[PDB]
């Protein structure tokens, strides 16, 4: 049967865009996006959405109330839907066994049990959340216990900031399901939904475990690249080579690809580190410590890169930063989003705060309450100010610290900035956005240090 | 670490894969970089040339006969020497990463071929050098990782040193757990059992055996006392003897002239090189003449699909990245 | 040519105050102005009760306070009037962030340099007496080269100090040597020579060494290294003595008679204290980890670890002889200063021994002849103090009913106590743990009296 009603438990960075794009593409399907956070739902029904995603505002306003809905009423959405997406979060457990390593599956378990408490007849439950391998066996055991529901895997590959383009023109779609009769009917049903706008060559079908594991493996390879090119940047700094030339060189070899080779202060975002940690913690239970400590190097290098960079700043400021004003330009974890999950800016700020530095922080899309929240747990009242515009942040600053590649940081007037900074002045370029702009800054008198230059 | 023993350099008074500023001091008391990346010579992805200036352009002038200036990259010399290494790093690291994934698959019922397929369709990742195996071989890869590791130990960059050292370690793990897998399947002992080793080259379509995983699987099985019968189409007999020597070799190694005679009375067939001729073998013939139960360890994913036939023929088959 | 006639010293502490009082005493024709932010301190200098205890200091200060020696909170005006500016502030170990517990906190220095280049014009010599990491001057030079003014020409020197507390006045008046470092340029050597001219009034010329800034800074550290290494080395031997039957004092004598080794700083102890020895080693250990010298770092780290071991060994001997329980047991701590003839407590082994016994729930009664009472209370805090710490007005009150007497500071008076009397009112068995060897030779008398006496480097 053709899927006519779709429910998505979890209206976050996945459930919101992914269902907006399903509705814009499939006008004969009813897509209700639900969530327990009533303020989140209400924001999804607002002129100011709860997440900044380019193109997302257009897409939502094009369907909300035609076939795109956002509701707090979790039950009826499931009861009447033909397909329930699970797109809830799977953080790293902060407690109990595996604290700091294992993924917390309590929010998935919550969906699985509310689905069966609120549904009759035939429905397709799809796991889009990034789970461990064989987690779809767990939903199956639940459904075969409190007894007709099928369980599928359809991970997402959207990266935040480019989520709309990536959802309209995906490299591939991954659908994993049972190798049974009942399962292969449910898979080709989900294919039908995607086939409205994804070509069939770019829809990949496998079994449940191979799918759950492909998502982790892909994120490992991606994260590994960054760390790999990040490690080269420290190599460059010690041999006077240049990480951008080396990266450009590496990337011309077609078998390597030219993507994901931009050195940086450190990868951030909701998923990479938690997924790597997840896979490592998987490996211990499976008695696979080599695989475990192999991928663990992807995290160690990231942590190194951030620390090395944080120390770069303190060392250069004549080894002390207590009571010194420093500007942090960029708090989002990447450009063109307002998500600050695991942003390297948190980790540099927290390092600089431990030295007693007074921070002035600016970011175009990140709301101030998030920064205050991210930097706390007061120490924040004393040391952290949040600036309305950048020139305010650098007024009387000893140093300018760029942690996010917002294109506008080139556009700044460093003549003006230099006139009002304490002397001597420094710029610490954590994203290489200022390449080529050096000689200017050098003549202006700024001392410019960046990732991958001696 | 790099055996730089220079002998090329001083004789002169462009490059090899090196860690050139030593040249400019010998010469101080025309030095560019131009490393290599088979018959690849004809349509190179890119031609690397590094210096400090018309000399880069003389060497651009020579390549330009068949490579367009778009595909020719000039840089400083340090960045040229580094770029050669880091490429091989990223390449070798892809292989070790996918090898690590295979172990994961074997323990969870995923297929490394399905997982690699899904991985590589991410254009950012790219789908080259993602075919799991028993271990990467060849002159440059392991040499180049170690070389860079030493270079890091001597620049006080141990975080970096030990990060890339995992590319070697995981390759070592992939080779030993395969060997360990052969031995465990044959009831924990392999002493005096004939085992057929199929394929001694490091990749297919070469005679090159340098650092071939076949060397290390064979040596592992030699430490147990297995009777190895080795056959490889192009690798010369005497190179096998030399590669396993340093007597242990004479007591345990037969170099067979064809695969069917090396598989006769064997407990296991261990495929280490991806020669296509191994796919086309009469495996129903092999199995009648092998001891029972017969085994096939496919360290190259060359028997994919044929499993049902082989399994029904009565063969017991184990392959990388699929239980 | 150029003569220093006005000296400002930012920092009125154990260095700034004595070094300037001596300078002023020997040079009637130079105006020495010692400034500090701490108004309660400055005011104590202008009082008859000086803020620190140094034998002879009260004499030297009173000799020229109001004539050519002054103490003022007016940090701004002294800078602007001075021909020479001493930076003499503290460089503690960072208690936070990167290098916590290792690296030196340069914030106070950096504060001086910016306040100097703000409040100053014309020609001044900026001199770094505080103990800094190698190259720390170079940071001051850069601060001056970016915040420059018309006709401002601030010169930067290294003039490290070697006085020991408890001998500061004697050391400042006949120092083994003076160390001055400056850039090997025209401008620097001018300023180097102008600082020599000052010291030349009372110090022999040959004893005035001139080097570059680095060499100067590093020398101060290395000397402090070599010094502490001797203590930790003899303390190491003392351990081997209690295990073998040797006697550290006998061994120390035999060692120091070799003139290549020399016979000073071989007096084994519960462990070295004072503000500089531990931090200066750690500072250098930290400095090596940035210089990619891991072998040198761990070489010097041993000085600190041996001293931490000498202390904890002693604390454990006490606790073991009280059968590993000390709860509510009275114990007398004689000596809280880090050496005799001083009020200073910074890093005094007495603190650490008191902390080890407070973790056992003992009732400590502490007596010191010079350390002020609230200092001890501060030093033992961060109430555990309320329940466990009494501060004694005299040693006999401190030993009244005690299980043990722990001598930590070699105050000459402890050796003269009425130990017959102490013993009568102690609980038996009645221990004396001598952490300073001040009671050697009284072992026979103390033993017939009934005391259980133990000491560093003597076998039990
Ligand atoms: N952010 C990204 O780029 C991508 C993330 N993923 C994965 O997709 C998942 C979704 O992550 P995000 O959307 O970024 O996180 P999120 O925190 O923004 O979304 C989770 C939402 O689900 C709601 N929720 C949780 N449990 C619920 C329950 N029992 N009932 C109803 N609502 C519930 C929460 O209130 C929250 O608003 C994660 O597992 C992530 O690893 C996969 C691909 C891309
Ligand atoms: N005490 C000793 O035996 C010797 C120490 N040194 C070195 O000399 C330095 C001075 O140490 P001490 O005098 O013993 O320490 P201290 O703590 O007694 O003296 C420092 C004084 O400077 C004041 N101060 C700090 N920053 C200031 C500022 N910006 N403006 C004005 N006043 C400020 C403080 O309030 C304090 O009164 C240390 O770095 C030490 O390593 C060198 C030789 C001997
Ligand atoms: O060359 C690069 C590329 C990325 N980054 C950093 O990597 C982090 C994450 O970037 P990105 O990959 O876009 O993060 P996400 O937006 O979370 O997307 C990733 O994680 C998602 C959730 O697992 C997957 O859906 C996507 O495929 C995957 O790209 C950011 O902080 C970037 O600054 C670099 O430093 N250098
Ligand atoms: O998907 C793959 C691809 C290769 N391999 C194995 O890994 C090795 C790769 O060898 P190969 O790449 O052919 O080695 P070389 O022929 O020495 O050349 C490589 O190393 C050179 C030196 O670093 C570079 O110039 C080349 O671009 C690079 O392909 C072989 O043993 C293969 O069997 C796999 O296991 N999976
Ligand atoms: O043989 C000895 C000598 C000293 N100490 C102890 O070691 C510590 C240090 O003693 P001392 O050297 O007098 O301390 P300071 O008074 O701080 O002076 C030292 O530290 C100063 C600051 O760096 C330097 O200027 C001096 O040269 C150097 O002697 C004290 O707690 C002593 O009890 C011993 O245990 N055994």
């Amino acid at each position: 049967f053709e899927i006519k009603k779709i429910c998505c438990i979890g209206a976050g960075y996945v459930g919101g865009p992914t269902c907006s794009v399903i509705a814009h593409m499939c006008p004969e399907i009813r897509v209700t996006v639900v969530d327990v956070n009533e303020s989140r739902i209400n924001a999804w029904n607002s002129p100011t959405l709860p997440i900044y995603e380019p193109g997302l505002k257009e897409v939502v306003e094009s369907c909300r109330g035609k076939n795109l809905f956002f509701s707090t009423n979790i039950d009826d959405a499931i009861k009447e839907a033909d397909l329930v997406f699970i797109s809830v979060n799977t953080p790293t457990k902060t407690y109990g066994m595996g604290k700091g390593r294992a993924a917390d599956l309590k929010y998935i378990e919550a969906c699985a049990r509310r689905i069966v408490q609120n549904s009759n007849g035939y429905k397709i439950v799809t796991e889009k959340s990034t789970v461990p391998v064989r987690a779809a066996e767990s939903i199956r055991r639940i459904f075969d216990a409190n007894t007709n529901l099928q369980v599928l895997s359809n991970p997402e590959f959207l990266a935040e900031g480019t989520a709309i383009k990536d959802l309209k023109n995906p490299d591939r779609v991954l659908i994993g399901g049972d190798e049974t009769p009942e399962g292969q009917r449910a898979v080709q049903a989900l294919c039908a939904v995607y086939e409205h706008w994804v070509p069939r060559e770019k829809i990949l079908t496998t079994n449940t475990w191979s799918s759950e594991l492909s998502k982790l493996a892909a994120n490992l390879f991606l994260a590994q690249r960054i760390s790999s090119i990040n490690s080269i940047s420290a190599l460059c700094e010690a041999t006077g080579a240049d990480v951008e030339e080396v990266a450009t060189a590496i990337g011309m070899d077609q078998r390597i690809g030219n993507k994901f080779l931009k050195a940086s202060v450190g990868f951030g975002g909701s998923c990479f580190q938690k997924d790597v940690l997840n896979l490592v913690y998987l490996c211990e239970a499976l008695n696979l410590p080599e695989v475990a400590r192999y991928w663990q190097q992807v995290i160690d290098m990231n942590d190194y890169q951030r620390r090395r960079f944080a120390s770069r700043i303190i060392d250069s400021l004549f080894n002390t930063v207590t009571d010194k004003k420093i500007a942090i330009l960029g708090f989002a974890f990447k450009k063109d989003t307002g998500d600050t999950r695991e942003s390297s800016s948190i980790y540099i700020s927290k390092y600089l705060m431990d030295e007693g530095a007074h921070l002035h922080i600016y970011d175009p899309k990140v709301p101030r309450e998030q920064i205050v929240v991210d930097l706390s747990h007061d120490q924040v009242s004393r040391l952290v100010t949040i600036s309305k515009d950048p020139y305010e942040a650098c007024d009387g600053a000893h140093a300018v610290v760029i942690c996010t590649e917002w294109d506008m940081f080139k556009e700044l007037d460093y003549e003006r900035i230099h006139k009002k900074m304490l002397k001597p002045a420094f710029i610490f370029d954590g994203r290489r956005v200022l390449d080529g702009l050096h000689n200017e800054l050098q003549t202006i008198g700024f001392q410019i240090e960046t990732i991958g230059k001696k």
